């Protein structure tokens, strides 16, 4: 057990209600969000695969697994995860952002954030409970805290 | 060096032609291989995670470095990585999958298979040179034979 698995079951009170909302079989999460731009995304990509190779190996195993654990327990029609394995998998997650350089993880944010359409938050946003997002996203403000005190 | 290197080395003259003929910048490969599917297509990403988390670590990790330096490298109008990184990647692929069990990797292949529409091999050769398509195919199955020995 660490603060990252505790941070997380508050995380999953704050956004399993939102988890459930999201319809996570519609196709459009295929789409790239706005307009494909193969160059951009590339550099986007490329900032991930470093990433990827600086993450602890166990943490990345561990985050593998537990993605495993959770594709078992879908269930109804949005194709949502049990509680307990949301949380495991935010745990897991969690973990490996804690492993690498804080600057590895803002290159991903900000060469991602270059190539997402600014309609593209509000438009999922609009497919769920307002509020349910928001209290979701309070959530992970206070969980990216326990996150960077591991980091 | 080993010989999975030594393999790839040859599969690069077999098939870098081909890899110089795709149009990597081209937005198709981010549609669904045929008709999107996404209960039958989560399976197979579920195979994949599974074999990700059997995959040792170290070569998973020297496999996202390998990618890291290939995207470096990258030249002319069709987005094509240079002869030395291409066969890099290959190796490094071929020593991830030669570190698990055979059936995980025939379990992907399968489940990718039952998504990927019967028109969707003769499409994609039809954008490249059929003779470099077959001559870069040919070197896989010779390069899948070392990669089973050290399997
Ligand atoms: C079928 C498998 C599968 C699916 C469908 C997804 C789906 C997703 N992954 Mg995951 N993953 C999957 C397998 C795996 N992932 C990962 C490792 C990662 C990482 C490292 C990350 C993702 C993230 C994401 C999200 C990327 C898009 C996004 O940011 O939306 C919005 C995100 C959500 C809706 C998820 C919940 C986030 C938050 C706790 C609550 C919601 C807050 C806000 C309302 C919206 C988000 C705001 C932003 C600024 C945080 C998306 C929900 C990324 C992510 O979520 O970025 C925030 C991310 O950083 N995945 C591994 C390797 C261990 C997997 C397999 O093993
Ligand atoms: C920008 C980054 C990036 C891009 C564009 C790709 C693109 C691709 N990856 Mg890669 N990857 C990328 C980063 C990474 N990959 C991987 C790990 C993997 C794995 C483990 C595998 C892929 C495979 C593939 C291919 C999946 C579709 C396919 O099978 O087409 C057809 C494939 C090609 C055109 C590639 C050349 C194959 C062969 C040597 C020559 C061509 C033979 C035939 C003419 C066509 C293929 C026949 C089939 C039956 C083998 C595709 C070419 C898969 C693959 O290639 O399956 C065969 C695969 O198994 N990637 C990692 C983690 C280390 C990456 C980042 O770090
Ligand atoms: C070949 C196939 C390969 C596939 C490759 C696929 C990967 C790339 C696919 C792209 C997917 C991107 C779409 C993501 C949208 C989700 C982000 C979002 O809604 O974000 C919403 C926010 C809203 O903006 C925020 O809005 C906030 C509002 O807060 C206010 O309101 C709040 C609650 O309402 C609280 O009150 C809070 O305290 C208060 O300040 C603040 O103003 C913040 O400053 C501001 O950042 O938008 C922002 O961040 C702007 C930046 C958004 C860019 C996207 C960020 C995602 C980065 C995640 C990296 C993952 C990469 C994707 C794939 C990875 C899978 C492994
Ligand atoms: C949210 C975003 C997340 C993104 C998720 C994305 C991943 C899924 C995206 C799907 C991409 C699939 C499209 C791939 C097409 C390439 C396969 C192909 O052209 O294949 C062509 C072959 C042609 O068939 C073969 O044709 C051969 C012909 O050989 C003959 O001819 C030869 C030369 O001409 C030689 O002479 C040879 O000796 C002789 O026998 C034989 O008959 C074989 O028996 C027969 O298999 O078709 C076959 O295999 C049939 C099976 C094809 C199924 C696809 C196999 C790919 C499995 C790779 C797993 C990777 C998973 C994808 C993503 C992974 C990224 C990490
Ligand atoms: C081989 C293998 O398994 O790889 C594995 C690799 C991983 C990394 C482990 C993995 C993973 C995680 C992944 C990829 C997550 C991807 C998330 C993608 C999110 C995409 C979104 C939100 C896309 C859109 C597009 C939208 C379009 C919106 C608009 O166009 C619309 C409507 C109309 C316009 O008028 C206005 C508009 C509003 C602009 C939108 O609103 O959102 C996975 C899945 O496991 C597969
Ligand atoms: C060896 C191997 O196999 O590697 C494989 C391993 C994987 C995992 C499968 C793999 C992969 C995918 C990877 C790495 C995905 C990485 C995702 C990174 C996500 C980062 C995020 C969300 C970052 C942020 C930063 C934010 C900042 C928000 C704020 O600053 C803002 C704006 C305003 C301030 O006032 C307050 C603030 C709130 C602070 C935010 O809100 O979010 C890959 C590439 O395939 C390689
Ligand atoms: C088709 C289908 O059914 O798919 C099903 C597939 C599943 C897997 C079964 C499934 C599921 C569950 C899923 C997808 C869960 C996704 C979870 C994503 C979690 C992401 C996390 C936590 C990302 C971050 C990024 C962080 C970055 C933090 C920092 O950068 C910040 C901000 C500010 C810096 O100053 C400090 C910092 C510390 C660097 C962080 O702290 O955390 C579901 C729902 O059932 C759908
Ligand atoms: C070949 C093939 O078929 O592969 C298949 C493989 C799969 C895995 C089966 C597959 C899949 C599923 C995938 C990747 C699912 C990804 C889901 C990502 C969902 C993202 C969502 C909800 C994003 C948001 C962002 C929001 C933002 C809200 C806010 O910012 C807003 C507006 C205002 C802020 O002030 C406050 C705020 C509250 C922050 C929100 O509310 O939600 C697919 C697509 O089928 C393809
Ligand atoms: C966060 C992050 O970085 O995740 C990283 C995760 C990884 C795994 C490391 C990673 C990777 C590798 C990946 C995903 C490889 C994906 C390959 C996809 C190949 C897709 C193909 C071939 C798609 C199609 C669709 C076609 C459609 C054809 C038709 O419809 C057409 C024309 C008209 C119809 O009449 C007939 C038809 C003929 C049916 C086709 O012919 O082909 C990457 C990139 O690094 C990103
Ligand atoms: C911890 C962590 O981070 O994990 C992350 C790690 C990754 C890597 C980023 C990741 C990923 C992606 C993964 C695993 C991709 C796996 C790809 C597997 C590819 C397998 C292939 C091509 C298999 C085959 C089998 C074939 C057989 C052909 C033949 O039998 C046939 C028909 C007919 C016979 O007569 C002759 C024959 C010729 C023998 C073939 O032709 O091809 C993931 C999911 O994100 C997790
Ligand atoms: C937009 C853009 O520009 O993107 C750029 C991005 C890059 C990265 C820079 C780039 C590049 C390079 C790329 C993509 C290279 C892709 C390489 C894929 C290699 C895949 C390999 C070897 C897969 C396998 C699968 C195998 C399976 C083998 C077996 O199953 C078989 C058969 C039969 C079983 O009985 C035994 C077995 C042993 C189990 C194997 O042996 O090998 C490029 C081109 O520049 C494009
Ligand atoms: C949000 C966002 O924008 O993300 C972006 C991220 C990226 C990375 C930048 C990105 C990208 C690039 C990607 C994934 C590229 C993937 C390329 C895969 C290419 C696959 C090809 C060529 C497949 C084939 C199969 C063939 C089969 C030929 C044969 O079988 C045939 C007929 C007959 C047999 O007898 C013999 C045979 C000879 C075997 C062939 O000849 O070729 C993208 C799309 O821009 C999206
Ligand atoms: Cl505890
Ligand atoms: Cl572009
Ligand atoms: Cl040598
Ligand atoms: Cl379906
Ligand atoms: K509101
Ligand atoms: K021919
Ligand atoms: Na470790
Ligand atoms: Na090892």
């Amino acid at each position: 057990a660490d603060e990252i698995g505790d941070a997380a079951k508050k995380l999953g009170d704050a956004s399993y209600a939102f988890a459930k909302e999201v319809d996570w079989n519609n196709g459009i999460f295929l789409q790239a969000p706005g307009k494909l731009q193969p160059l951009e995304a590339l550099k986007a990509i490329d900032k991930m695969i470093v990433m990827g190779a600086a993450a602890d190996p166990k943490l990345l195993k561990a985050a593998a697994e537990a993605h495993h654990k959770a594709i078992g327990s879908v269930s109804g029609p949005n194709g949502v995860t049990s509680r307990a394995d949301w949380d495991s998998v935010n745990a897991a997650l969690g973990r490996v952002i804690a492993s690498v350089p804080e600057n590895m993880v803002m290159d991903v944010y900000d060469s991602v954030s270059k190539i997402t359409d600014p309609k593209v938050p509000a438009y999922m946003k609009s497919l769920v409970n307002g509020a349910d997002a928001e209290k979701a996203y309070e959530g992970f403000l206070a969980f990216k805290d326990v996150v960077k005190k591991s980091q």
